[PDB]
């Protein structure tokens, strides 16, 4: 009689087994019509079964050759491709996280700058800069020994502009109107009142009208733009209005 | 119980059970073997998550996966002030 070893994953080998006979001659064969010899080893291995496939066996005793007794290799059922987040931008500065929401025997990660991981839930990119930009790949290994397919994330990051520089009309009478500007080309110019009143505009210029109680104030303005993205600008060092 | 906490506050977990070990899983590849683990002292946004266990028992057997859900509150930026001078 002959039997295989379980189930077995698509790279992997498989040790044939068959019963102790004293002094008896083993031969394996490749295929039913015994022409093709692999091994004449009693528990012989057969490497890179990535497909289901039989073997023959033949026992010769006493000069007797048995009939073949074949064997099956059967193939353990490929596990299904990790789910990952779909492809994602941050700004520096901010955080990457990823995660994978399937159950696994063990997870490996890899990516930018060396990240590897081996869990569900990888540490957090905290800092996150220019140079963890880029894919983020996933491998899941299952309950049964099997590893999946390869999947993944892009992580793009973006950058904000440096912080402007502001000038504005120092003393300035009541009647006098206020003009704040710089020097910056941007978008999302957003001028910070001394009152934490946050107002946006598409130039480089903010035009207060003396009447405006809420923006003709005195004291320390700054400026925050952005620049063909979403990310805020360092933030101007504040400057004295009068 | 699911629970919430402020950032800045702490986390703790901890299993009330006896076993031969613990395994804690969770966000930010927060790892412990412990009946009691590591607080996470600075606790911040990026530790909301799910805290899952499992328990291994005196005769090997691994039981059911049980978890928390831990919310992160954040409070926001400071207010500008104003008064009427002299």
């Amino acid at each position: 009689t002959a039997f295989n070893n379980g189930p077995v994953c698509r790279g992997d080998a498989v040790q044939l087994n068959t019963t102790t006979i004293n002094n008896a001659l083993y031969e394996w064969y490749s295929d039913a019509a015994l022409t093709n010899l692999i091994s004449t080893q009693q528990n012989p291995t057969v490497a890179n079964i990535t497909t289901d496939s039989t073997f023959y066996l033949v026992v010769t005793v006493n000069g007797c050759p048995s009939s073949a007794v074949a064997t099956t290799v059967t193939l353990h059922p490929t596990p299904a491709t990790p789910n990952i987040p779909a492809n994602f931008v941050v700004c520096e500065g901010e955080t990457i996280a990823l995660s994978t929401s399937t159950v696994a025997s063990s997870y490996n990660w890899t990516g930018p700058n060396g990240f590897t991981s081996n869990l569900q839930n990888p540490a957090v990119i905290q800092p996150a800069t220019t140079a963890d930009a880029g894919s983020y790949t996933l491998f899941i290994v299952d309950a049964n020994g099997c590893q999946s397919a390869d999947t993944s994330v892009v992580v793009g990051v973006n950058r904000g502009p440096a912080a402007p520089v502001l000038t504005n009309n120092s003393a300035i009478c009541d009647g006098d109107t206020l003009l704040l500007s710089t020097t910056a080309s941007a978008d999302t110019f957003r001028w910070i009142s001394p009152n934490g009143i946050d107002t946006i505009t598409t130039v480089n210029s903010l035009m207060i009208v003396p009447t405006n109680g809420t923006y003709y104030q005195s004291g320390d303005w700054t400026l925050i733009t952005q620049v063909a993205n979403n990310c805020p600008s360092e933030p101007s060092a504040p400057s004295s209005v009068v």
